């Protein structure tokens, strides 16, 4: 009975409705994002890759309620261990596979960080995280194929923290966009 978007445009339209109000049903959003069947013809214009690290490509600003973006992971590309600045964060696979490792939060004492969960996100799967769930790292499982993911963050945010797996120490990071609406940013 899950509402199934037939196109990415459909999905965006639904998301505008689901985030219009004050409450967001996380499980409902997750199921509808998962139900969209990734179609590369519909998102190729956002899939702009870089040789050395993943790229963040803005798709939609959600009437200020969320950022919707596509992240392009080249061969072997991965993220830092990071938090999500008190937002809801949905991650759906569009191509390939990402390994998600969930980490416990450090305390002030320096220590090796503790893994709480490790999984591979399957085709079209939508995962969910917020700061109460934990920290995470995501990485392309493949050194021969890319991965592409669709991220919805609500409310939008432009900074987070990256964490050193050896110590738990963190640094603030300002996130930048490689492209917006299919158009490369100045860089
Ligand atoms: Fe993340």
């Amino acid at each position: 009975e899950v509402l199934k978007p037939r196109t990415l445009a459909d999905l965006i339209r639904i998301l505008h409705q689901l985030f219009a109000g004050d409450e967001v049903n996380v499980e409902e959003v997750q199921a509808i994002m998962e139900a969209y069947e990734s179609d590369p013809t519909e998102w190729a214009m956002y899939a702009k890759f870089d040789q050395y690290r993943y790229t963040r490509n803005l798709v939609d600003q959600g009437n200020g309620k969320f950022n919707l973006m596509i992240l392009c992971w080249g061969e072997g590309h991965g993220s830092s261990i990071h938090d999500h600045t008190n937002s809801h964060c949905f991650l759906k696979m569009l191509q390939g596979n990402l390994k998600e490792t969930l980490f416990a939060w450090p305390d002030k004492k320096s220590n090796e960080m503790v893994k709480k969960s490790e999984r591979v996100l399957r085709e079209n799967q939508c995962a969910y995280i917020n700061d109460s769930v934990g920290l995470h790292r995501v990485e392309n499982i493949s050194h021969t194929e890319p991965a592409v993911s669709l991220h919805l963050y609500s409310p939008p945010f432009d900074t987070c923290h990256a964490f050193d797996q050896r110590t738990g120490h963190k640094n603030k990071v300002t996130m930048t966009f490689h492209s917006k609406f299919g158009i490369r940013t100045p860089n």
